């Protein structure tokens, strides 16, 4: 039902920022496994909720969140990366300046909170429709970003960088900005503002 | 659809251990509200799952756990209380001695962890089917007991005691043993060993 | 050593919004107990740290957070309540309009998140020094507000309202605005902007 | 103050189960960094607790637990691994049989819960002094094992296996039993029983 999306580029297209092997494992092993497990979990949850099997439905929650979140997060991440992703739209850049001062400031602040994640997780730039502002946040494990529309995510599970950067998470978080797909991020921003 | 179970006794039947005013509010307001909200949340979850709306389904998890757990926990709780509880079955008493040394020891150890809950929650005596042993545990808020079969629960949300005992939670926890429905607890134990 | 602050009013001075019986128990039993336990935990933590007993120091963390937070939160809370609160300072009102549109909007939004706390906890209006904006948040149990400067807090532990309002938490949260000490909240805001 | 312990073997001595590069980074980068950060955090905490700077002391908790736990966990882990670690002591084997049925059953059960960790963490065999039984548990991130004496730990942060096993955590968890230092584990068991 839920399916593994093809990448919008080939496995080596993000070198030298992220290696072919990192991408191939990340897509073919991690994302594929989140999808396969999600489909199994979702079927079980459908059954449990329909039947009012309440203990079971509650028991399935951590697995739905983890595999479902895995699918949500990685699907967004692939669209967020490009060999040549361009620059923010004028509208996005103007809003970055409003809410963070400059793109430089945003990159520093998001990189810092992302680097600081204890264990596995994600950093996010998002847009909050209620307060009409850009925000930055982190999520543990595969918890999906909630409370704001996701625009740009940075995966800091060790599987996202270890083969190439080894322990040096900061160099990966800083380098990923080189392959940020600003065309996609800008499109997500435009959609979030409607 | 889920329904509010009738109490197996009248609202004043557990005095002087738990007051009629505590019991009326506990069942007619709290449990009723958990049931009403549970039915609505379960409908929204079924809709999200049916649509394959993964973010929405994941977002409803805390509400299902809280109200579903509220329903599970209070349903067990009413069956666990009696003016004329009796004493543990021979097999439950034998197992209490095997796993805790004595009933006195069990009561002290469960009372202590229950009194120590920070904020709202529950203390439980349960039976672990895998290791075939009795265990004690606490749960936060309305999280249902998982990983073992619930036998006897003690609600330490302030609404369970504040009108009568005020801040003196230990007096309530120590006193609740006088109305532990050992007939029901023994039945739950027998079922857990099947 | 930490000390229980005197209330800046008598126990019945906030009637009919909060009862004298609620106030007496809240300050003389709860806050006093958080202070007494805090002093003992802080002594044990200092001993563990002095000895370099890392496991022991880490093990005391939840108790320090709970009782230390209890002390921090209630200390702020008493200063945040007044029979004659006044109104927001001109600069705080201007900032409320800037960040929430109106005081009415702020009150609704904070009341809503506060009423929604699952279990025990607090709702807060705070000021974020980094982004130089007002924010609203909730905290579980006695966790102190972090990441922003606390301006106004609403305690939704059941002990804060149950004797008077019973299960009807929304009536208490809506009513507390009538005794919000805007003189103190405005002073806290001015200090936060220094 | 706290210091990085030398390994009790050379970096390549656990091949082909764990590679030289994995060990070298794990010790020289991860453990060293936990130690360096711990020392800085512990100094700050000492100051904050002495002075009753309560907000600060509470703020430092997640960092003490993470880096302090990192030091605790890795220090135990190195002693738990050996090229030729021998077999359990007669006393440990007898207790394994009592509490788990067989060593085979223990290995399956601990491997399963360890494999199932969502995100980063550790699996543990420990000994509970109160109930006088072996138990198995998992811990998130670098949280140290609490409530029982640690005997054998299995690190399933991705940095512990990714360079060699890539995504295949189960093969690493299963293979690590080949290099379990049963001499050390047995000594820890003997000490825990006193
Ligand atoms: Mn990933
Ligand atoms: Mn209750
Ligand atoms: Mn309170
Ligand atoms: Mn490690």
């Amino acid at each position: 039902k839920h399916t593994l999306p093809d990448l919008p580029f080939d496995y080596a297209d993000l070198e030298p920022v992220i290696s072919h092997e990192i991408m191939q494992l990340h897509h073919q092993k991690f994302h594929a496994t989140y999808v396969n497990n999600l489909n199994q979990i979702e079927e079980k949850l459908h059954e449990a909720v329909s039947k009012g099997n309440l203990k079971e439905a509650i028991a399935l929650q951590p697995a739905l969140k983890f595999n479902g979140g895995g699918h949500i997060n990685h699907s967004i991440f692939w669209t967020n990366l490009a060999k040549d992703g361009g620059e923010p739209s004028k509208e996005l850049m103007d809003t970055i300046k409003r809410d963070f001062g400059s793109l430089d400031n945003l990159q520093k602040r998001l990189s810092d909170i992302t680097i600081a994640v204890q264990g596995s997780g994600w950093g996010w730039l998002g847009y909050c429709k209620k307060d009409k502002i850009l925000k930055i946040a982190t999520c543990a494990n595969q918890d999906p970003l909630e409370g704001m529309v996701p625009l740009f995510g940075i995966d800091v599970w060790e599987h996202a960088y270890y083969l190439q950067y080894k322990n040096v998470r900061p160099d990966y978080v800083h380098a990923i900005w080189k392959i940020a797909n600003w065309k996609n991020i800008s499109e997500r921003f435009a959609n979030a503002r409607q």
